[PDB]
């Protein structure tokens, strides 16, 4: 009816690229957080080709992907479906696949995006803002809401 409004405050992002807390025992986020509703489809940057699929005890599923030169990678964490196979083409804003809370233990879930170069791991990332800050839409090239 008459009540409906939206508690909205800021963007979606939950941590970008950097460390936890104070003290060197809280480490760093390799990576952007995009706070989505269970069930969103996460979109293709850039166009590129998928390197590996798997599935994290506490990070949920996860998928990787290349670029067109060879060099960079692309990881997605919290994933609750696939939209591609391992050794697929893609095309810049095509799903690759659907986010979910896997992982997580109680709360809503978030696209964690991880931006690397010349390998994968956390020491290969590099910093997924300036590249999202040239993108066709922006993080909309990322999800669909
Ligand atoms: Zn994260």
């Amino acid at each position: 009816g008459s009540k409906w409004e939206d508690f909205f405050r800021g963007s979606r992002i939950t941590e970008t690229f950097g460390k936890y807390q104070h003290s060197p025992f809280d480490g760093k986020h390799y990576g952007i957080d995009f706070a989505l509703p269970k069930g969103t489809p996460i979109k293709a940057p850039t166009n590129g080709k998928v390197t590996r699929i798997f599935n994290n005890e506490l990070g949920g599923k996860v998928l990787q992907i290349a670029e067109d030169n060879g060099e960079y990678h692309q990881w997605y964490l919290h994933l609750d479906k696939y939209n591609v196979k391992v050794g697929d083409r893609v095309k810049a804003g095509d799903i690759i696949a659907y986010s979910g809370n896997t992982g997580i233990q109680t709360t809503g879930a978030h696209l964690h995006f991880q931006r690397m170069k010349g390998g994968v791991g956390n020491a290969y990332a590099e910093d997924p803002k300036p590249f999202i800050d040239q993108l066709p839409d922006g993080e909309r090239s990322l999800y669909d809401l």
